[PDB]
């Protein structure tokens, strides 16, 4: 069983370390790693109630080391799962929570855990703060008189990242840009996993008795789903953090402000608005998209205000002009490719991806002009600035490009809008197939209102005199 362990283990790294038909790969790895996975007894350690019957120690502890702990409660919340609901009225410009750095864990508090030895020799550790907090928070999870122990009991068991979707819910992603990203986060997990279990050289710590792939997902998952970024001890620079009782709040566009307090060295929430007993307390988590909520934080938000596809655009090494629009790009201080992102909102591209655009399909005067720089405008200054176009005839080529574009990647997938919707009228669809297709439908929806807002551009420049 050990040396079967290890054997399993030495083939995973190397599958995993081979570059890439990319589905083909990613069901390689998963029938490995289900295999792997049944050999083992899930997660290492277990607790003896829910995680609702240890709710009243996270706070008594947080209490103790000075965090606010009066006005709310933990609640299960239908849509967002458990978090913080306000048993009184919250009044606008509040300081709602603090939590003090002590209750944190970082990578700090992992340097000076049982897991310094490990991590002082170890380059992968070093380089990755979210890799070292996954294990800092696996050390400590097996470590019955650790500190963090009234917060690691409180945290979720298993989580919606697409670590945990079966091959059936990934299978919706088939023909979808976010469909890549799920494919990297399962095969760098794999990886990880494999490297670590080979080199768990400290031996004195709790994961050389038992080190399971599920004790693995189960830490990368909690450190991806939970981590915000602190400054650091001098307040120098940005570091990663999980902060108990704060991370109990779920995401909405709403009217708070977290903040850093240097001086009582704290995570600070303010209310912005007023709230009212009864109701649920959240935080803003970012402009993130959908596709890095449902990748990264387990969920798909109807209400995101942010949602973009990702899309790769390059200047071709073929082009007769390429040196010079690479020039003018490099003066810009954009390359010659990259992933750009479009937006649902209007306008679906940024003053970068414009600035892109205008230069890919600019002609050899209107390079030559920009490089000479002889214009009463700093045209490198104005090329993202929609204010500012370069020429009528630019501006048509390019909104004609992205128009043709967008609807060549339309057709590039396998469903249609209305069989997406159809698919999603089926009630019995799990949590995690609702979020993959919810996720393809979306693709979908922001390429053709790109479509739509480049023909209206193109439109309006070539109605211009
Ligand atoms: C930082 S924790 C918030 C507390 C979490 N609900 C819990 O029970 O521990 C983040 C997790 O909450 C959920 N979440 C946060 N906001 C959400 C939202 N608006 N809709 C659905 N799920 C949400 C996702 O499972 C996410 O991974
Ligand atoms: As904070
Ligand atoms: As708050």
């Amino acid at each position: 069983s050990p040396k079967e362990i290890l054997n399993l283990t030495s083939e995973l790294l190397q599958k995993c370390s081979s570059p890439a038909k990319e589905w083909e790969e990613y069901v390689q790895i998963r029938t490995l790693v289900e295999k792997i996975r049944k050999k083992q007894k899930g997660l290492s350690v277990t607790f003896d109630g829910k995680r609702e019957d240890y709710f009243p120690d996270l706070m008594k502890w947080a209490s103790e080391n000075g965090a606010s702990v009066e006005g709310f409660e933990m609640v299960n919340f239908k849509e967002e799962g458990f978090g913080l609901r306000a048993t009184r009225d919250i009044k606008a410009e509040e300081l709602f929570l603090w939590v003090p750095r002590k209750l944190l864990m970082t990578v700090e508090s992992a340097k000076n855990s049982v897991l310094g030895p490990l991590y002082s020799q170890d380059r992968i550790l070093q380089a990755m703060g979210n890799i070292a907090l996954a294990f800092h928070l696996l050390c400590e999870r097996a470590s019955p008189n650790s500190f963090w122990q009234p917060y690691i009991q409180t945290l979720p068991s298993e989580y919606d990242t697409p670590l945990y979707f079966e091959e059936d819910e990934v299978r919706y992603l088939q023909s979808t840009q976010a469909i890549h990203d799920v494919f990297s986060q399962y095969k760098n997990t794999a990886r990880q996993y494999a490297y670590f279990y080979k080199v768990i050289h400290a031996n004195k710590l709790p994961l050389k008795d038992s080190f399971t792939y599920e004790d693995y997902r189960w830490a990368v998952s909690s450190v991806m789903t939970r981590q915000n970024q602190i400054p650091t001890e001098d307040g120098s620079r940005v570091t990663l953090a999980l902060i108990p009782l704060w991370d109990m709040c779920n995401h909405t566009n709403g009217l708070i402000t977290t903040g850093y307090n240097l001086e009582d060295d704290r995570c600070e929430c303010v209310a912005l608005q007023d709230f009212r007993a009864g109701e649920q307390i959240y935080i803003f988590y970012g402009t993130r998209s959908n596709a890095e909520f449902v990748i990264h934080s387990g969920f798909f938000f109807d209400n995101n205000s942010h949602d973009r596809v990702k899309i790769k655009l390059g200047v071709s090494k073929s082009d007769r002009l390429y040196a010079m629009k690479a020039e003018v790009l490099a003066r810009a201080g954009i390359p010659t490719s990259s992933v750009f992102a479009l937006h649902f909102t209007e306008p679906p591209i940024s003053a970068q991806l414009l600035a892109f655009l205008r230069v890919f399909c600019m002609t050899e005067e209107e390079l030559k002009e920009h490089l000479l720089g002889d214009s009463a405008i700093d045209r490198i200054f104005t090329l993202g600035n929609s204010e500012f176009p370069v020429s009528w005839d630019n501006e048509v080529k390019l909104w004609t490009f992205l128009e043709d574009r967008a609807s060549l990647l339309l057709k590039t997938y396998k469903t249609t809008i209305e069989e997406d919707k159809s698919v999603l009228k089926n009630h019995d669809l799990s949590v995690r197939a609702k979020m993959a297709i919810k996720l393809r439908l979306g693709e979908k929806e922001i390429l053709e209102k790109a479509v739509k807002s480049a023909a209206v551009n193109r439109e309006y420049y070539r109605q211009q005199m």
